[PDB]
C-alpha cells in the first residue's frame, strides 16, 4: 500500500467534504491510501469557476483541484470531491456514464449523488498503484 499525501487547508468552506471524501477512497481501494499531512503531494483550493471543479494533475497523486462554489452547491459536494480526487488517483472522465460510475461527474446530473467508486473504477486504481 502506497500513502498519498494531500493538504486541504487552502479549502477552508470544503473541510467536511475532503475529508468524506478522501475516508471514501481510503474505504474502497486496497493499493492507494490518502492522508492528510505536510509535504503533500497535491492540494485542494476554492473559488468561483463557471466550468465547474476541475483537477490539475500528473494523475498519479500530484496536483491539485479546484472546487468550484456553483457546482458544489447545485451537486452533491461528496460525489464532485471524490471524482476530481478520482483524476489525482489515475481515472479519467467519462461523462456518458451513469450514475453508479464516480467519473461520469455531472452527467448525470444532480439527482445523482453517489459518491461511491464502482467495482470497475475500483479495480483500476488498484491496478495503477500496484506498482506504487
Ligand atoms: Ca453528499
Ligand atoms: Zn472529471
Amino acid at each position: 500500500t502506497v500513502t498519498v499525501t494531500y493538504d486541504p487547508s487552502n479549502a477552508p468552506s470544503f473541510q467536511q467534504e475532503i475529508a468524506n471524501a478522501a475516508q471514501i477512497w481510503n474505504s474502497s481501494v486496497r493499493n492507494v491510501q490518502l492522508r492528510a499531512g505536510g509535504n503533500a503531494d497535491f492540494s485542494y483550493y476554492e473559488g468561483n469557476d463557471s466550468r465547474g471543479s476541475y483537477a490539475q494533475t500528473d494523475g498519479h497523486g500530484r496536483g491539485y483541484i479546484f472546487l468550484d462554489y456553483q457546482q458544489n452547491q447545485q451537486y452533491d459536494s461528496t460525489r464532485v470531491t471524490a471524482h476530481e480526487t478520482g483524476h489525482v488517483l489515475g481515472l479519467p472522465d467519462h461523462y456518458q456514464g451513469p450514475c453508479s460510475e464516480l467519473m461520469s461527474g455531472g452527467g448525470p446530473g444532480p439527482s445523482c449523488t453517489n459518491p461511491y467508486p464502482n467495482a470497475q473504477e475500483r479495480s483500476r486504481v488498484n491496478a495503477l498503484w500496484a506498482n506504487g
